[PDB]
C-alpha cells in the first residue's frame, strides 16, 4: 500500500464465493487482492520490530589506557603491591623481572614486579535482550478508490499487530471494511539472540558469539569493565621497566565478523524500537464486509480529459489520471476492447468501479489490459478518450 | 658488555697461540670471550638498525566522509552526473533505482544514479623502502679489570658498523687494544620488503602482502587515494537515496594480521632510526693486542676488604666488590679451594688477574668457583679473607 509505487507487487485472486485468502507478506514486497464485485486491497509489510529491548551488556572494541604505574621489588626483598590492585577501573599484571647488579639490586635473580593502567573504554558495542513477547508487527492495508498518489500516504491505514493483536480490522468509509488474521514469522533467534549495536549500526548476533568475544564487558546499567586484559597488552619486563600497551580498533573486525547477520535499525522517530531487515508475515484476509461504493451514483457522461496519460507500472498493469470537469458525483466508465468497433471489453480493472466525488476532480485509474494490442477506453459517447496500448513483459 | 648485567650470556675461550677468535652476537644476548693470559672481553649487540627509509607508500585503515552529494533522473530522462564524480579525492559511485509514480517520476523504470562523498584518510599505515646497504650496527665492547659497575657505562667502547665498514678496533688504555671484523646478518629478507609502521609501533613485513591488502592506498608525495571501495559502501538505491557509508576503523584487524612477522621500533633519541628486534651479529676477535696490565706487580699482602659481599650471578659465577685500602699499585691474588688448608685453586678466574693500582680501590671481581662446596680466600696470611661458598645452579 499503495502497491503501484513498490516494485516487487503481487497480485492474489481469491474464488469469489470465497471468504478468505490467504497471502504473504515480505520486506519491501505487497500484494494486491483482487476479488470480483469487491474493490481492490493493497497490503504490505512495513515493519517488524521490537518494542524498547533491556540491555544486557556493553562490549569495548576502543580503549585507552592512562596512569600506568609499576612496582618493583629486588630478588628476596618481597612481594610487590600497587594501590591501583585495589581498584577495579585498572588492569594490573604481575610478573617477574631479571634483576641484579646491573639494574641497581643487591641480588641476581627474580624480582617480583606489578604493573597498573587505568582502563578507560572509548567505544562499546551494546547487546539487548529479545524477547519473543515483544514483537509488534505493521501492515499497511489500503483500497483501490482512484486516489492520487498525493493522497496514498493520508489514506492508508496502519495495522499495528501483537502477540495478543492477531486479528485486526481495516476500515474504509463507504467501502465497509477488512479483516487481517495475521501472524508474524521472524525467520528464527529468541531462545540464543541478541540485538547488537553499534552507534547506528544494529544486528541480530548469537548469544554464545558475543559471549565467547575476546572484548571487555560491562554490565546493565553501569559497573566495572570485565575481562580488561582483552584490550591490554603487558610487554615482557625489562629491569625495573614495563610497557603496558592498549590493542588496536577492533570496529572493523568486529563488523567483518557481522557480516551475513540479520540487520537491524534503531529508528528516530521515535520510540527506541528495533526493526529487523527480515522475517514475513503470513496473513488471511476477509473480504465480504468489503462493499463497493459508488452505492448510487449515476455515471459521469460529460467530456473529461487525460491528466496523465495511460503509463506502464512494470506490473503488466497500466496507471491513468482522468480528470471529470463537469463531472459532479460520477461513475468513471472504463473499458479495454480488442478494437474501437467490436466493445468487448478484456481488461480487469484494478481500480474497480472509480467515482468522480467532487465538482472538477482528479481520479487514478489501474487497468490489467490483455496481451498485445489492445485499446483502453474511458467514458461513452463522441467524447470518448481513447488510447491505444500494447503489452509484453 | 657488561655481560653480568645481561642474563643470556655465553662463555667463549680461545687457544693459547690464538690471534682470532669468532663469535656470534644475538639481540638482547652477550658473549664473554676469554683467553689464556688475557684480559675477558665482553661483547654485545646493541642495535641494528636502517636510517631514513624511503617512503614507497601509505594504506588508510581510518576513513571518514563528508559532503556526501546525490544526483538523481527519471527514467528515459538521461544519466545523472556529479561534478565531484571528475574530482580526486571523492568516492563515487554510479547506479539505478527503481523508480516511478510512488516516488515522484513520470514514468516506471530505471533511474540513473550516482552518489559521491569527500574521503578523507583519517589514520594511515606508512610502508618504507628499505636499502641492504645502509644497515648500521652497534657493538658494545668491554674489558674485565675490575672495574665497578656504576663505571661499566663510561668504560664501554661503543663500535659502530656499516655495510661495507666494516672492521673496527676497541683500544683500552693499559690493555691494549681488540679488532672486530663482524657481518651482520639481518635473517631475511629485504628488497621485497616494507618497514610498516603504525603510529609508533613498526614491522618488517613483505611487500606484496601490503601491495594486496583490500584498503586504500596511496603514493605518499601528494595525495590521491586509490580503491576507497576498500572502505566506502555504498547501500542500493531507494528512490531518489544513496546512504554512503565509511567502513569501521582496521586498526585492530592490521595489527592482528601483523602478529608474528618481525617487529620494528623507531627512536626518539639515537633519532627517528628503525631497530629491528632481530638479526645477528657474526664477528672475528682478534685479541692479540690486548695486554694483561699490571703483571708486574707485588702481591696485596695487606688486610683488605669486601666492599660487596660474593653474591651469584646466576650465570654459575660469583662477583665479589673487594677493597685495598693499604696495598699499594698490587695485584690482588684470588683462588676457590675445597678446603682452607691446602689452598688449591679449582676456581677459573674470569677478572683475569685483578689489580689494586691506588689505595682504598675498590676492585670488581668475577670467579667460576668449582661445583659443591669451596673456599673464596683472597689475600695471603692471617688477614687473607675467605668466604666459605656453595654451588648448584
Amino acid at each position: 500500500a499503495h502497491c503501484i509505487g513498490i516494485t516487487d507487487r503481487d497480485f492474489i485472486e481469491g474464488v469469489h464465493g470465497g471468504t478468505w485468502v490467504s497471502a504473504t507478506l515480505e520486506q519491501d514486497k505487497c500484494v494486491t487482492v483482487m476479488a470480483p464485485d469487491k474493490p481492490s486491497l493493497d497490503i504490505s509489510l512495513q515493519t517488524v520490530a521490537i518494542d524498547g529491548p533491556a540491555e544486557a551488556r556493553k562490549v569495548c572494541y576502543s580503549a585507552v589506557l592512562t596512569h600506568v604505574k609499576i612496582n618493583d621489588k629486588c630478588p628476596s626483598t618481597g612481594e610487590a603491591h600497587l594501590a591501583e590492585e585495589n581498584d577495579g577501573d585498572n588492569a594490573c599484571k604481575r610478573t617477574y623481572s631479571d634483576r641484579g647488579w646491573g639494574n641497581g639490586c643487591g641480588l641476581f635473580g627474580k624480582g617480583s614486579i606489578v604493573a597498573c593502567a587505568k582502563f578507560t573504554c572509548a567505544k562499546s558495542m551494546s547487546l539487548f535482550e529479545v524477547d519473543q513477547t515483544k514483537i509488534q508487527y505493521v501492515i499497511r492495508a489500503q483500497l483501490h478508490v482512484g486516489a492520487k498518489q498525493e493522497n496514498w500516504n493520508t489514506d492508508i491505514k496502519t495495522l499495528k499487530f501483537d502477540a495478543l493483536s492477531g486479528s485486526q480490522e481495516a476500515e474504509f468509509t463507504g467501502y465497509g471494511k477488512a479483516t487481517l488474521e495475521c501472524q508474524v514469522q521472524t525467520a528464527v533467534d529468541f531462545g540464543n539472540s541478541y540485538i547488537a549495536e553499534m552507534e547506528k549500526d544494529s544486528w541480530i548476533v548469537d548469544r554464545q558469539w558475543a559471549q565467547d568475544l575476546t572484548l571487555p564487558w560491562q554490565s546493565g546499567s553501569g559497573g566495572i569493565w570485565r575481562e580488561m586484559h582483552h584490550l591490554v597488552e603487558f610487554e615482557p619486563p625489562h629491569a625495573a621497566t614495563i610497557r603496558v600497551l592498549a590493542l588496536g580498533n577492533q570496529e572493523g573486525s568486529l563488523k567483518t565478523a557481522l557480516t551475513g547477520a540479520m540487520r537491524v535499525t534503531k529508528d528516530e522517530n521515535d520510540n527506541n524500537l528495533y526493526k529487523l531487515h527480515g522475517g514475513h508475515v503470513s496473513c488471511r484476509v476477509k473480504l465480504s464486509a468489503l462493499t463497493l461504493k459508488g452505492t448510487s451514483y449515476k455515471m459521469c457522461t460529460d467530456k473529461m480529459s487525460f491528466v496523465k496519460n495511460p503509463t506502464d507500472t512494470g506490473h503488466g498493469t497500466v496507471v491513468m489520471q482522468v480528470k471529470v470537469p463537469k463531472g459532479a458525483p460520477c461513475k468513471i466508465p472504463v473499458i479495454v476492447a480488442d478494437d474501437l468497433t467490436a466493445a468487448v471489453n478484456k481488461g480487469i480493472l484494478v481500480t474497480v468501479n472509480p467515482i468522480a466525488s467532487t465538482n472538477d476532480d482528479e481520479v487514478l485509474i489501474e487497468v490489467n489490459p490483455p496481451f498485445g494490442d489492445s485499446y483502453i477506453i474511458v467514458g461513452t459517447g463522441d467524447s470518448r478518450l481513447t488510447y491505444q496500448w500494447h503489452k509484453e513483459g
